């Protein structure tokens, strides 16, 4: 069956392991529990199509950056994940892009803009301007919550339609 590589980066604490678990194994963790790399995979239909979701999960932190270059590579798609109340991990959004651009040595790599904890009230980044970056990168800008899980299918499931318009 069609498999698609998928992988999640980020800021540390925005939400990717979160994301991922609630996808693969319906559950909010709500637990502090740092990802050096982690993979999953689950079989799934999608639009009626059979095939395998291999997510790459990664780690928000500046010391595995070596082995971000390694699982960016073989990605084919890419969720950029920041949080709603951390401004910081929306403007570091940038920068793992750019990443993702060099390494894929590609300037339109499949990719979702994902605005995580939008459960929470307390919002610095406004969707506005969230959308506005995503746009100006020509890429969906999804909205999700990992706790409530709003948006969450809709991310990955979008991303992989990405992958195939591509
Ligand atoms: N309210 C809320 N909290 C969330 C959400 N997603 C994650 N969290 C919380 O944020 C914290 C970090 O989430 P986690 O999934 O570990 O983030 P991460 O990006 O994988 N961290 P790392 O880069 O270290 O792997 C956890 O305590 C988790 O419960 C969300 O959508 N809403
Ligand atoms: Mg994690």
């Amino acid at each position: 069956m069609t498999e698609y590589k998928l992988v999640v980066v980020g800021a540390g604490g925005v939400g990717k392991s979160a994301l991922t678990i609630q996808l693969i194994q319906n559950h909010f963790v709500d637990e502090y529990k740092p990802t050096i790399e982690d993979s999953y995979r689950k079989q799934v239909v999608i639009d009626g199509e059979t095939c395998l979701l291999d997510i790459l999960d990664t780690a928000g932190q500046e010391e595995y950056s070596a082995m971000r270059d390694q699982y960016m590579r073989t990605g084919e798609g890419f969720l950029c994940v920041f949080a709603i109340n951390n401004t910081k991990s929306f403007e570091d959004i940038h920068q793992y892009r750019e990443q993702i651009k060099r390494v894929k040595d590609s300037d339109d790599v499949p990719m979702v803009l994902v605005g995580n904890k939008c459960d929470l009230a307390a919002r610095t980044v406004e969707s506005r301007q969230a959308q506005d970056l995503a746009r100006s990168y020509g890429i969906p800008y999804i909205e999700t919550s990992a706790k409530t899980r709003q948006g969450v299918e809709d991310a990955f499931y979008t991303l992989v339609r990405e992958i195939r318009q591509h």
